[PDB]
């Protein structure tokens, strides 16, 4: 009985802040993907909320104390009802938070620039000239960090020697990838998003692994199972599919 308070965090294509000359305020300032995801679950499930952005722009990761950061953290510590953004369900978080079921399946893969020899993740581990690297604190720098498979685990090694390797946010790893010769470990829905707006840039391979992206909720919540009846709902009636086709504009690179 009272409107549930929304982590996120800024992330093209799936919050944004909307463009208008006007100053916005509130709920209306965003726009996006998770943005109509939240809007057709409140309908649904019949709940206000307010958006938030979580402070320290991070999706979340353990420090070797044990200890929570990013939208993660703000769950445990029961500061959010919900988690809407590309949170990514992993056996790990599972212990500390719920996820609804997915909403959206992924994989993690690479993104580079075209016309080049490389074309695996072991192309990478096998040299040292061009670098690689990922987004500090997410899922995919710990997919990374805590893979017992022998080229991740040396890839692994190979991020964590230089200090600019893990970037900041996606904008630096993008841009680090223009300017310099780099390749950066992303997840596949991004580098779709990315490939169709920048025709020199490429995905290297396929998908690493295989993951989906899942509502987050504090551990025990009511609303994780009305969450996954909502989105297998909006599953049935095509409406997730209608959503990735409006924010997933489409490849303009012939
Ligand atoms: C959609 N973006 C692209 C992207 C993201 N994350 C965060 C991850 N979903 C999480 O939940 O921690 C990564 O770790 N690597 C990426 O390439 C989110
Ligand atoms: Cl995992
Ligand atoms: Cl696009
Ligand atoms: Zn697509």
């Amino acid at each position: 009985n009272r409107s549930l308070i929304v982590t996120t965090l800024l992330e093209e294509p799936f919050v944004m802040f909307r463009k208008s000359d006007r100053t916005l305020y509130g709920n209306d300032r965003f726009e996006g993907y998770c943005i109509d995801l939240l809007k057709e679950l409140a309908h649904i499930l019949g709940f206000s909320y307010e958006i938030r952005l979580v402070e320290d722009g991070k999706y979340g990761a353990q420090d070797d104390k044990g200890q929570w950061n990013g939208m993660v953290k703000e769950l445990i510590d029961h500061k959010a009802d919900l988690a809407v953004a590309p949170l990514t369900i992993t056996h790990v978080r599972e212990k500390a938070i719920d996820f609804s079921k997915p909403f959206m399946t992924l994989g993690v893969s690479i993104l580079y620039r075209k016309g080049t020899p490389i074309d695996s993740a072991d192309d990478l581990a096998k040299q040292t000239k061009i670098e690689y690297g990922a987004v500090k604190d997410g899922a995919t720098m710990t997919f990374f960090k805590k893979s017992k498979i022998s080229t991740f685990e040396k890839m692994w090694a190979f991020m964590s020697s230089k200090p600019s390797a893990l970037v900041k946010n996606n904008e630096e790893g993008i841009q680090r990838t223009l300017t310099a010769d780099y390749a950066l470990l992303m997840e596949s829905t991004t580098i779709e998003y990315i490939t169709q707006r920048n025709c020199n840039l490429t995905q290297i391979g396929g998908l690493i692994d295989s993951k989906g992206y899942g509502i987050g909720t504090p551990m025990g919540s009511p609303y994780r199972d009305k969450i996954t009846i909502a989105i297998l709902q909006l599953q049935e009636e095509d409406k997730l599919h209608i959503m990735k086709e409006k924010w997933w504009r489409g490849s303009g690179c012939p």
